[PDB]
C-alpha cells in the first residue's frame, strides 16, 4: 500500500533486515527491492502460522493487514 | 556452494524466478543477490516439508544437499 506508513514501521525490521534492506547477517534474508505481493504473503504467512518461524512469528504479532501492506510497499520499492 | 553446477542445474528456477534471479510474477520471488544460507535454508525447508508450499515443495524433490546449496549459491553471487 503506502511505502511512507511502512517506513513509519520499519525500525525494528532494520535492525535485522538492514538500514536500505539488505542485511549483514547472512541467515537474515534482504527485503530490499523484493515483490511487494510476495513479501505481502510472507507476513502474512508469519502472522496466521502457514509459515512457522519463531522469530517472525513474534515480530509480526503487533502488525495489522494494512501495516504488512504498506511495510512489503516499502521494501519493495527500495533501490 | 558451487555457482557454476548451481547455474546448470538453474533452467527450471528460471521459469519461475527469472533467467537473472528477478521475476516476472508479482508472487513469485526475485532469488537474485538474495543471502546464500537463507537461500540454503529455504530449500531444505520445502524438502523437509517444514516450509509448506505445494509448488516448492515439489520443485525440491529431485534435489540433492549439495544441488541446493549449488543453486543458492549460484543466485547469491549474481
Ligand atoms: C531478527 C531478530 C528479525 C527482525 C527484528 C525481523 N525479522 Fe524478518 N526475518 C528474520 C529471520 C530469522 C527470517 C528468516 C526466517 C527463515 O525462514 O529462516 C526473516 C524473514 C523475513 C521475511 C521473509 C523474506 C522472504 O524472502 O521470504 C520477511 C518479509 C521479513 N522477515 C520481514 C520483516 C519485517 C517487516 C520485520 C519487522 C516488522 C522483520 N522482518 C523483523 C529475522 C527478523
Ligand atoms: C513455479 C512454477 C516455480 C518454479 C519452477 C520454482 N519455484 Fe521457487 N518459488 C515459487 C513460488 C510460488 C515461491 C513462493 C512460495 C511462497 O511462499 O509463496 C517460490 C519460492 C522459492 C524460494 C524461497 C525464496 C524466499 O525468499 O524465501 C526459493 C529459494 C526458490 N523458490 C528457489 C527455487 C529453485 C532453486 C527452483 C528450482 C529448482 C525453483 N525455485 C523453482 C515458484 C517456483
Amino acid at each position: 500500500g503506502d511505502a511512507a506508513a511502512g517506513k513509519a514501521k520499519s525500525v525494528m525490521c532494520a535492525a535485522c533486515h538492514g538500514a536500505a534492506g539488505v542485511s549483514a547477517v547472512p541467515t537474515y534474508p534482504n527485503l530490499a527491492g523484493q515483490k511487494e505481493a510476495y513479501l505481502t504473503k510472507q507476513l502474512n504467512d508469519f502472522k496466521s502460522g502457514k509459515r512457522n518461524d519463531p522469530t517472525m512469528k513474534g515480530m509480526v504479532m503487533a502488525l495489522s493487514p494494512a501495516d504488512m501492506e504498506n511495510l512489503a510497499a516499502y521494501y519493495a520499492n527500495m533501490k
